[PDB]
């Protein structure tokens, strides 16, 4: 884990230069593509790209877990929607499957703590069934959260082998925005109540409760926020872990992950806590409808292209996404040149 | 044209109510897929779309056109780049091709108004070469904007009977932000300096320069801002006209149209003053890095999907976001349904 760690490459900078002056030549006015011009420079500094933006089998990889905070009364889905909706991916019919469809992605539906039986179909990474109440406890030991990083990771530099360049982060779990807003809150410095949101559709009464959970969260495991593999462990879940997970080996295999939501958000602060080098290797998708997403947006600096007031979670987000970066490809290999137009401009 | 106007149909509430029952049926929480769930509402209630969301062909309309205000400097960009790539988007080279390929879209390049010889594969729709120079009296007269707004909501629905059920507008015309800006400023009675921008790169130096070449149109000709032919005519121009007119038409017909930029919402602006039926048709694509985007959204009451601080035009916004309207059919059409997993939430 240290070595995986060690071992994440930074950006290109070459790369990066070549692909600026190739844009600036193109038939437009200079920087009038704007954020697709940025995103087609990132794409370019990542080493797993080889030198030029590009988007070659696309994957979006959903972790599911259940969380004993469930039983906190922290949320309205009944507990066994996380296992019929896990069994839902497989058969296609989910929203983070109809949008992965349409950006001609595969969804890799990864159980790494769902409290029932195994679902056939879906890939067995299983820490535990479902992760401890972080409101009496941790949600795992530091141990579990470590072997489960490098596992995920490992699995997510791998599909790299099989022509993967590009993925998408997602999660299903029951109750998961509480152990999210805890650690949105260790990571932020910010007050519990100003990041806590509804999730499913909880009750404007219930949120009151779900507050002083997120805050006996905190106070009872005292996570360090410097450490985000403490926060992960104590105040988290297999999902988040899992999530964090993708991003390390992403980063590592030089290659693009495209975020999702507030759980998406969380997981994300974790990782660049953990490994500064792989912020180069993140893209927002959309801004979350859900109340903490602009405060863990403005940690990581991130402005995300697409505004739906989405809240579903899944990965639906960064499917949706998928589109607007083979946009960013596309505008760099085939439009045309100014020169070749015989147009000069100021 | 009266007719025309006369004839653009009311959206159909009892397809839009079946549509909003079917959405909350699906595999999520009740609201969760947002703004995506609104936009296939929206969509089952446009008759042409017979009374489901969906999407057959696409279609992207760049109007071309010159203007005479050019000569009053206020654009950076040489006359004939209009010509240029009025040709150029003939050989598939320029911003919105690349982008309409991608989303499987087709670009009909129509002149409008170029000052130059015709160019072979372009549709001639041509008033004359260039509209009269707006800072010394009227682009055109009342006549020659009718009849162009006529002819283009025509060609438009015609389309209509070739399988094309989505549009999007475009322009391409060297100096038209500055009618642009003044439409919006008479429009929604904002002072010009508060919605003239940069356009294609103009120097900091010179936006004093496009300020008073904006009011001085205004002076000079005094639109009338309760008739939108009125103010199209005279401090407008071929391109602006056009673009009004495949919004006329969609609507006539029907039929979704999706904005790209400032330009764009000048001309729905003028449109929705023409025809306020005209409104329930438009779907905004992209947040326009221009400086007057702001204040021209917030009098169309509308909230674009994208933010890319795109500042291009050609309708290359608009071909960004075909993507995300498939996107709602696709999750209106295909995704699964809770009563089918037995799920029951509050």
């Amino acid at each position: 884990l240290h070595a995986l760690l060690r071992d994440i490459p930074a950006p290109d900078a070459e790369a990066m230069a070549r692909t600026q002056q190739h844009i600036d030549g193109l038939l437009k006015p200079p920087g009038s593509l704007g954020r697709l011009e940025t995103l087609a420079v990132q794409l370019a500094g990542m080493p797993g790209l080889n030198g030029t933006p590009q988007v070659g089998e696309k994957a979006v990889l959903v972790m599911c877990a259940d969380h004993g905070v469930w039983d906190e009364g922290v949320a309205v889905s009944p507990k066994i929607v996380t296992a019929i909706q896990a069994a839902n991916m497989t058969r296609g019919t989910t929203g983070v499957c109809v949008l992965a469809a349409q950006a001609g992605a595969k969804v890799h539906v990864i159980d790494v703590g769902i409290d029932a039986e195994p679902i056939p179909g879906v890939v067995n990474m299983r820490v535990a069934r479902g992760c401890g109440n972080i409101a009496v406890g941790p949600a795992m030991s530091r141990l579990q959260a470590e072997a489960l990083l490098l596992e995920v990771s490992r699995y997510t530099c791998d599909l790299a082998q099989r022509g993967v360049t590009l993925f998408g982060v997602g999660e299903l779990g029951m109750a998961n925005t509480t152990p999210a807003a805890a650690m949105v809150s260790v990571f932020t410095g910010s007050d519990a109540k100003e990041v806590v949101g509804i999730g499913a559709n909880l009750p404007p009464s219930r949120i009151d409760n779900k507050v002083d959970v997120v805050r006996r969260a905190i106070a009872i495991n005292q996570p360090n926020p410097r450490d985000g593999i403490d926060v992960l462990s104590k105040v988290g879940g297999f999902d988040l872990v899992g999530m964090t997970g993708v991003m390390l080996g992403a980063a590592r295999c030089g290659l693009p992950v495209l975020l999702d939501g507030f759980l998406s958000y969380s997981a994300a602060l974790a990782a660049c806590q953990i490994a500064p080098a792989v912020r180069p290797y993140l893209i927002p998708s959309h801004f979350s409808a859900e109340k903490g997403a602009r405060i863990a947006l403005a940690h990581l600096s991130m402005e995300p292209y697409l505004h739906m007031a989405m809240r579903l979670g899944e990965g639906s987000g960064a499917a949706l996404a998928m589109p607007i970066v083979e946009a960013a490809c596309a505008m760099f290999h085939n439009m045309g040149e100014l020169a070749a137009s015989n147009i000069v401009l100021p």
